[PDB]
């Protein structure tokens, strides 16, 4: 019987944090929270977690997934819930290795060869995206996440949606209908403003809106996608398949973007991804993170059938030592090939930068502005 | 223990009232209920109330809330709420002169450093609004509130569409985006002119519509909502959280409305704010009324996180001592310095002016109008 | 061109206001708001109402009520619908004076040539109930109205419920189904309480279970109504047609109560009358009051087919102020229709104008010290 | 200009968690956020929020609640909502001592002069509860809370549902209903049995039924209610006003229970209690914890109208961190406002340094192997 027998957490230099899985075989996973501004909380809910791991058998990854999802405590939100997605890729990791295979070859195989991906592109002018998309264009890339939102603050007023959609319609020009481009805004959109902001991007076309709005209700979405054509895309916010259920059955979302790294990790995006499947939303799962959590993202993409843009950051591959298994050829990738999440680590690396570890938005009124 | 000795109103030279609550020990608390139209009524209402308040102890305000909204009748609309709330605000003034802090530090302290504010703007031809909001942009105003309505009497017809879009046409020339305005209409517009009003505003982008049609059910704004782009404004006419809910519920109304003055007062309009933030909405109190109205308008906008635009009247500060407390910095206010509501009343002027104190619409086919 | 000239408001000794109108022809009308608790709010009311009276035609009653309604003010509520619905039934006194007729005469006319009438009985314990009861019995009639609880005090334990069902139980042991009776419960039952209330209820038959919880949302009733195969009536609590549509839409209610002083009189109750018909609703106006509210009931009554039932507080001081004593007998616990002209009472005035000059004027608290909601 | 300076955790004996606020003027707040089972991770995000306190001013609540809700991070969550509630409460605590008097006299006041208070009872078999709720009795208590199964193990058979049954049928024997008790499941109940398991219990008229099964869905409890008489209590595992309103609009709860340790703290529950008003739940905050949490549970007791009972684990532990242990005297099962500014607890600090500095540190498994979903 193969054993856990230590879990280790490493904070590194950007906004990362990998955990490592040993076991008594010397087989050993990866794994990748998010931590993004509460890093000590997160690390403090895995080492929690480890009580329920150590001196256990990692091939149950059911029997510890629900272990530490139901068993000890409340149901997670966003601090458990990253903790446990971390977990569980890294025991997904195991048991690719284990068993010597990619870790949707267990998952019932292949669904597509190649998956198409995205990537975001940052500039303060225009003209700075404009010239990001046209490098990248170069790099066969035909498909970018672009922030919504130009100013700092909020769009709050008639001026702002204004701005805003004039930055959008010269980047549109740039190209016409060439590229396709969603825009994220990051609920930094008063609720007023929502609906002549989304009507006004409409003769731009972008691919999706993504989190216009920070939702109170369910309903929202619905409420907002009646009012236009432009698809809607949600779920960085959700971290699982009871929160998904709700803004599935209202409907309004056209592309759900559930995190692997917030949502409950491999064992659970799986389950919202085929749960999406049944109501005809399309899978893009959220990943603006390092190398790990976008494989697991890769091995949920090439089982799910609905799954349709894979974000990524393309920095990660600085602690992965087989990074042309991640290359992009048309802004497609590939399956990952190497057994397990398909990334092999450079544990010395991550050791020395983890050793070297170290705001608030207010509006014009002193009043705190929501988490971007 | 302090207690209630005396309650006095006073009918003021404009449409106002005030009351004036005494205490055994000194301590004065001032309110000030809506009369516009049944002064005689609501200030019957304010002494039958009285009977609960003498001799009893004001720092027990939720229990004398209470007692006058439920104790001793059926539950209020428009006439006993105003009393109430004008007993409230008194109450509220008296707790924080016994305390020595300004009332928003009772109701957990600041949320924000200062408050945007809005200015009805008036004016007979398009010009003499335009002249208005000339002189107040000098004043560092770029936010305002203007009557929908140029003609006297109801939108009824595509004419009377057509004259007040070019009205607000002509408005919006003048500016384009530089500044907001909010369109209030007193509930005349027709139902079947509504939605082409409506629909014809759209082009010059007004902040909000208000009260566009009196709603005799809930579901009319939510019905109004899903045909624009633009927010709609609602809550003047509406009395208490059991009002409220039915219409959060439906949803429809972005930006909400309560009185201070009608709405049962401070302690029922907290509430009536954190429902609405509940359901996304924001705040945005009804003041056309005196200085105790609008500073008990400022300590809810002060303390709910929700509360975005405070409509002021400036007259006003003539009953007040202490007028620079209400000064405005490029349309904001400071949060109230003084303790209590932070108005310092000039009681003799008030007294003097009460010594001296004193319509029917019709349709064209001699049918009563409702009332603006 | 009849104007009114003026408007007087006199208040009496079982807590009733009287308002008399008069017009420059001497045709005079009388109105009976409700006051019960905030009379001096609803006197003022009536008097600065009176401002859209003085100088116009009565004959015009639709205008008058659309202009107090929704001219000068806010729509609306408890107090302005009291004052409002005392004002219209004085304007219908004076148009059937002025036509020579009874009111039903003017509103289509007689549905019905009588109209069940059921009276409130008290009592300390169910014996006393009982006997209010027998005594009545042997006038003739077979419904009544009763108190859900002994008195006051919210049923808020099992403890409570059991002593309430109990009293209820030997009320009914006495009579067997040879009797109808509503139960009362003015909102103080619980949230929690009164589903077990309603079920424990049930093996006795009450005709109606009225008023068991205060009405916060539009589907308590509707809720309530699922449970159980008792009859639900509520209504005196509301004062529009409007208020009426909403527990009317979402269903629970089977006896709609109206009050014909509180909610806009007889013009409004008419309307509320036709539209409770059109969702199969009884029609049993609420009237605890005197013969001036009386007499506007009956002629809801007699112009309403889906009226079921007339409350009145006959169950003698209601004829104190009435000389035409008689227009009111009852017969087998039905009344007649209303005969003179107008509403159908001859009011002693001087008796009025009497005992007004001699009318001098609580809060209930749980043991906690908290306020409990309303009740009389 | 005062400013926070400092803040320090310590872990207790009754697997409770102090939090000490301190600030520059030498004016110090305490709060209590709820730990059980997840210590480690909830201090860790006590001292995460710690970074938007130190420097600021402790006078504004309102802006540091919505800073630390909303402003670094997602949302809510029963680790960060617990660290925020227990920050919440030494905020309030601080404002008390600063303006001189308890938190309810900020929030408006008395809304009542004492409050109910009930206890959790124990024991093996029915004999020992019986028992114990005697020996409450004898202290003038009439409400009591009981475990609705005997101790651990799903109710997933009619055995099981028969077993707990005659356990209660036997608990309500000894004492007719003369006594109310509430019935907590917590959630261990198979979904197949939740009807069954209601149905059988009315008969012996349970206060409410606590958290029967887990609501997975928002329909859950509504769809319960549909089917019983019985009052369905929850709220225990929701976090905020967020959460609380979608249960409330679906209906099926009676009576609202959150944790003022868990919910946001006082500044949250306040909220939720009006809310809860809005819709005619009853509020009975969620307490088995120490002083610090109790206190806050009672000062929005004191300003909540709707409030009805609350939940306390002195049925003497409790007592052992508090000097002021009069305050909290019980008499008819009724407590008093608290007296001193603040929270009103005077807490023995040197004892909570004591004990702190020797605190040390399971998973239940059905009979198949798999995990069983949480229970305390
Ligand atoms: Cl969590
Ligand atoms: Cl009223
Ligand atoms: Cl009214
Ligand atoms: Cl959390």
């Amino acid at each position: 019987m193969v054993k856990i027998t230590r879990l280790t957490t490493y904070r590194l230099p950007p906004r990362w944090m990998f955990l490592k899985v040993e076991t008594d075989e010397g087989v050993t996973g990866w794994g990748e929270p998010v931590i993004e501004g509460r890093a000590r909380t997160v690390e403090a809910a895995v080492h929690e977690l480890s009580d329920y791991l150590i001196g256990q058998d990692p091939s149950r990854i059911n029997d510890l997934w629900q272990t530490m999802y139901r068993a000890g405590f409340y149901r997670g939100g966003p601090i458990l819930m990253s903790a446990i997605a971390g977990i569980d890729q890294a025991l997904w990791d195991i048991k690719g290795k284990v068993l010597g295979v990619p870790v949707y070859e267990l998952l019932g195989g292949l669904v597509r060869d190649k998956m198409r991906t995205y990537s975001w592109v940052g500039g303060d002018r225009p003209a700075d995206v404009i010239a990001g998309m046209k490098a990248l264009q170069a790099g066969g890339f035909d498909h970018f996440k672009l922030n919504g939102c130009e100013e700092m603050g909020i769009i709050d007023t008639s001026r702002a949606v204004d701005a805003a959609v004039a930055r959008v319609a010269e980047i549109r020009s740039a190209f016409g209908n060439t590229v396709e481009f969603g825009l994220d805004f990051h609920g930094r959109v008063s609720a007023p403003m929502a609906k002549v902001l989304i009507k006004e991007l409409e003769p731009y076309r972008p691919l999706f809106i993504e989190e216009p709005v920070l939702a109170e209700q369910a309903e929202t979405y619905a409420r907002l996608a009646a009012h236009t054509h432009l698809p809607i895309a949600a779920g960085e916010r959700m971290f699982s398949r009871f929160d998904f259920k709700r803004v599935l059955e209202a409907g309004g979302v056209s592309i759900l973007q559930p995190d692997l790294s917030h949502a409950g990790g491999i064992t659970e995006c799986v389950k919202i991804a085929a749960m999406a499947e049944a109501y005809d939303v399309a899978l893009a799962p959220h990943c603006p993170l390092g190398p790990i959590a976008l494989a697991a993202c890769l091995h949920v993409d090439f089982v799910s059938w609905n799954a349709t843009l894979q974000e990524q950051s393309m920095e990660l591959l600085d602690y992965v030592r087989n990074k042309a298994d991640f290359a992009l050829e048309g802004g497609y990738i590939r399956p990952p090939r190497l057994p397990g999440l398909g990334v092999d680590i450079d544990e010395a690396l991550v050791i020395e930068r983890s050793k070297e570890a170290p705001p608030v938005w207010r509006h014009a009124d002193g009043s705190v502005a929501e988490w971007a």
